[PDB]
């Protein structure tokens, strides 16, 4: 994603991140 940070590609929480 590309709004705030996390998880997939482009380090954004979508999915359940860390």
């Amino acid at each position: 994603g590309s709004r705030g940070w996390g998880f997939e590609p482009g380090v954004r929480c979508l999915i359940w991140c860390d």
